[PDB]
């Protein structure tokens, strides 16, 4: 678990907050309620997965190694809405114990989130 | 919208990519196998209504109040099995144009997400 859901909820709603805060700002509670319309039944994970340094899971996939390549995360939308981001696992020195320390990266990880409101998997 | 699930999806990765770490410092696939099991399907966004500095929504609300007076946000879990969070709102000097600047608070914020694997509302 490690509490990931309510450090989530958290980090979530100190996103809201803030938007909200700029929506207040106008005086005007029609504005709030088209926010909250928005953002309602989405955010949901559909999907978590581990790929190793060749852009391998656990054939190559080409999203992740150009990710791997251009050392960033990769956050692409696609089809149902989601929301795909491709971060690149680097190679610390405390995983350098078992991951031969050339490596700049051991691999990545693949989040989805849902875009599509009541959809949750 | 202002890019919500994005920000809130880039916040979650992070968050997530932490986890991640710790558990493959055990060099078992097995581990991350099971914290995956339990993110999938949940974190969609149920709710999120505003209050007034009294604890009424747009009878006053008894948890909000407490929310008000403690000054703090308030995390509840209850039910399908959601998580909700009170944050009362600051009556920061910006909004002190337009609401008395002897409150503290304007008002508060309720936040309710899903903690049930595929619910979404
Ligand atoms: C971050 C700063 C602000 C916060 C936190 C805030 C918060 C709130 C909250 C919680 C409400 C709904 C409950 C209530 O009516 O008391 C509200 C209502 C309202 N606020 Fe603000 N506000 C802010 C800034 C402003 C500003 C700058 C204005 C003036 C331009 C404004 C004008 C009003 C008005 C007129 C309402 C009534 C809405 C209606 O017609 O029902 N607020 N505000
Ligand atoms: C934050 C530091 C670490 C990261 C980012 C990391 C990342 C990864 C990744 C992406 C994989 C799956 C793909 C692959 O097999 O290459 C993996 C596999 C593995 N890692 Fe790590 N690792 C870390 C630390 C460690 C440490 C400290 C150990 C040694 C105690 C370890 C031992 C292994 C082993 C043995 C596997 C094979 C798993 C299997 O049996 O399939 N890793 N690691």
């Amino acid at each position: 678990i490690m509490d990931l859901q309510t450090r989530n909820t958290r980090g979530l709603s100190t996103l809201v907050v803030r938007d909200i805060g700029e929506l207040m700002m106008a005086g005007d509670m029609a504005v709030i309620e088209r926010y909250v319309a928005d953002v309602r039944g989405k955010g949901a994970v559909l999907d978590l997965r581990i790929y190793d340094a060749a852009g391998r899971p656990a054939a190559p996939d080409g999203e992740v190694q150009a990710a791997l390549t251009s050392g960033a995360t990769a956050e692409k939308r696609h089809k149902r809405h989601v929301l795909s981001f491709i971060v690149p696992l680097a190679n610390e020195v405390r995983c350098q114990s078992c991951h031969e320390q050339g490596a700049r990266f051991n691999g990545a990880m693949l989040l989805t989130t849902s875009l599509e409101e009541g959809y949750a998997g």
